[PDB]
């Protein structure tokens, strides 16, 4: 009932099989013959057909979707983690951190600011993953009450980012919202290959919590179990050198996760600069929009997100295939009325390329002809 | 201006000089010439005095109190803890343990069991202490929201024992409450000498949080520096085997608080069994009411409180000397509509004994002549 991780020679026998050029002759709302993952194994291997090319296909095959884009913005509510990711700042042993730790007024003043500031009706809220079981509920328990709080104020969509979660974890959250809530819980694998991701995360069995592959991986099943419906999967792009192993992954995951009846939104990060203790694979923009490129089109109602860990000329690129836009800083509380995000390098998970304003990112974005869902714009008769 | 520890060798000789008859013979509200705690040490020592005839005093001194009495029902919010204390079921070590944790809607049906079934007004939220800081401030910002969650429902006082408290975790507990809230911090120094504190609480520097004896002492000026104003020092009964010096202390300590403003509710409970990893002393009734004696009789404006730790026939001898009368069970939410609270050995942090209701030890008083406050009887007119 779980999520299985596909075999990979089995996913590349089946890809050899596709006709990729009858594939980019299918209609809009057809499906291929083959699965998904196979699908986009076989388009993302056939270099007959340029990345442009692939890119227009995407963006063709998801133009139908309505709507076109919504957005939140991100809100991490304390850089305390447990766990070691050795690409990021938060890592537990970099001493270099300054951490902070968002209580009940800070993370209220944040969504005011986004609310009637920036003017965005939807929102995430981000922690480090914790090791032992009281802080682990503990965190559930406030990030659930951040939910709650964001709901009633009237975000229209709340995202979490929050580490992998175990039964009684998703309960203490779960106590805050409805099964029917507009929250989507996200955890990023960051790379299905258990080698890769052991080199990263970690080795088991040693008080660092990601370590453990299967319970992160199975944590949007134990979500879907209890009866919510939004999720969201991601890579993170710079960790395995195969991007081929990790679209087939994770077309295999947002495929599963549609058959279990989850609407699922996919996301592939670009590796952004941090206090790392291992560097990372930069990949470039080319293989980068192919990724998207074939991920989009074998998904076509599951929308990417798109961030602002990339620059303004990326987005530019990039942004037809998205169907999430999100701005803002992973720094803590670092919004404030009528200034730009921090993102200070003392106490951000890492640098961004693009810090400004949300309101400004999107009405860019309006203004040049394409609407943001959960996005008003506080001009004119909607200002205070 | 933080509470320095008494030289007990300075005030031994200082109670050499009192007239204990002649203190007695003080008029309700005319104060010794001697400080507090020598005047304390002096009657303790005094054995010419009865215990009898000094309870009666202490009771006669602190009968214009108003109100005589009133009540609070311990809230034990989760029994996990970092610490390692020897006298305690909860602390890590113990793997015996079934460790629980309230969340919203457990915490908020307790509340309204003991509102609308028990008929209280006056509750207490209690943790384990925490090692590290990012859960201590979860922790703070837990309790913080039950706090208000139980001051909304209509509370008249909250009492709150979550360990040792920094700056910081003041601050975000202090986001839910205002500075003039009924609303008590409660932190039990258990043993005022530190070589016994530290053969029960451990050693420092080696991730156990009560073992700093410095922190936690000076816990109740951190809060008094935020602006607040209600504490509760305590003694643990049972450690340290020369009563004479933790009376001494405590009284010390209570008088420093008054000198600051503060009101100060004063705690003196008594070993109970527990699964513990080293023994303690038994004191008997006769010493144990003698030291309520003392403190009472001394510290008049400072009400003792006294909890069903105590099985009814002594709460029946003691309760003269209260001002606050506490019942309930130190288990995880463990009331009931209509049943007697649960004290699982397997989950609680000790065993007491008197486990019947709160509303029926209570009406009992009432019944017998003695009103107490924040405690409406849910019978007749009063009843649904
Ligand atoms: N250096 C970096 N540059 C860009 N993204 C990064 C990064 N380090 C981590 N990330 C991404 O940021 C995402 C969310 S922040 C992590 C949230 C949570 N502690 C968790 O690990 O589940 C992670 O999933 C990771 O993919
Ligand atoms: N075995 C036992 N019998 C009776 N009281 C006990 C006990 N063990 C601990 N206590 C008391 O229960 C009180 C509150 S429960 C402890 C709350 C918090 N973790 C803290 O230590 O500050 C403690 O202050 C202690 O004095
Ligand atoms: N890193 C999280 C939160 C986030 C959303 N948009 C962002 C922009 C910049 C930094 C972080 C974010 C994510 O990708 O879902
Ligand atoms: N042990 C805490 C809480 C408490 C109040 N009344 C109790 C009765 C039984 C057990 C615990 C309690 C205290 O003495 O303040
Ligand atoms: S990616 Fe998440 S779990 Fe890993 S170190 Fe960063 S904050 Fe902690
Ligand atoms: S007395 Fe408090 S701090 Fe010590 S072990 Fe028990 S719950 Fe933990
Ligand atoms: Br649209
Ligand atoms: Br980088
Ligand atoms: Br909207
Ligand atoms: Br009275
Ligand atoms: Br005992
Ligand atoms: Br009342
Ligand atoms: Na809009
Ligand atoms: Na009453």
């Amino acid at each position: 009932g779980d999520f299985v991780l596909p075999e990979l020679e089995d996913v590349r026998a089946e890809a050899a099989t596709v006709d990729t050029r009858a594939v980019l002759a299918l209609a809009e709302g057809e499906e291929p013959a083959e699965s998904r993952a196979a699908v986009a194994l076989a388009l993302w291997e056939d270099r007959s057909i340029g990345t442009a090319e692939l890119q227009a296909a995407a963006e063709a095959r998801c133009g139908a979707r309505r709507p076109r884009l919504h957005t939140f913005v991100p809100l991490y509510t304390t850089n305390y983690c447990d766990s070691e990711c050795k690409m990021c700042s938060m890592r537990k042993g970099n001493h270099r951190l300054d951490r902070k730790f968002s209580g009940r007024k800070e993370i209220t003043e944040q969504l005011e600011i986004l609310y009637h500031h920036e003017g965005v009706r939807g929102v995430g809220f981000l922690t480090g993953e914790y090791e032992d079981k009281h802080t682990r509920l503990a965190s559930a328990f406030r990030i659930g009450w951040a939910i709650r709080t964001a709901l009633d104020l009237g975000f229209e969509r709340v995202y979490f980012n929050i580490g992998s979660m175990e039964q009684d974890e998703i309960d203490v959250l779960g106590e805050w919202i409805g099964r029917e809530d507009p929250v989507t819980m996200c955890v990023f694998q960051e790379s299905y290959d258990r080698e890769t991701y052991r080199r990263f995360m970690g080795k088991t069995s040693v008080g660092v919590p990601k370590a453990d592959f299967d319970r992160r991986v199975v944590s949007f099943d134990r979500w879907l179990d209890a009866g919510y419906r939004y999720v969201n999967p991601g890579v993170l792009v710079g960790l395995h050198d195969d991007l081929s192993a990790e679209l087939v992954s994770l077309v295999a995951h947002g495929d599963h996760l549609r058959s279990r009846g989850a609407t699922a939104d996919l996301s592939v990060p670009r590796m952004r600069p941090a206090m790392k203790s291992r560097d990372t694979t930069r990949v470039g923009d080319d293989d980068y929009l192919r990724l998207m490129s074939v991920v989009a089109f074998t998904c076509p109602e599951q929308r990417l997100v798109l961030t602002t860990r990339e620059p303004q000329e990326f987005q530019d690129v990039a942004l037809g295939l998205a169907g999430v836009i999100s701005p803002g800083s992973p720094d803590v509380a670092p919004y404030r009325a009528g200034c730009e995000a921090r993102n200070d390098e003392k106490s951000s998970q890492f640098l961004v390329a693009d810090l400004r304003r949300p309101r400004h990112i999107l009405g860019r974005i309006e203004a040049s002809g394409t609407p943001v869902d959960h996005f008003v714009n506080p001009a004119g008769e909607a200002s205070r």
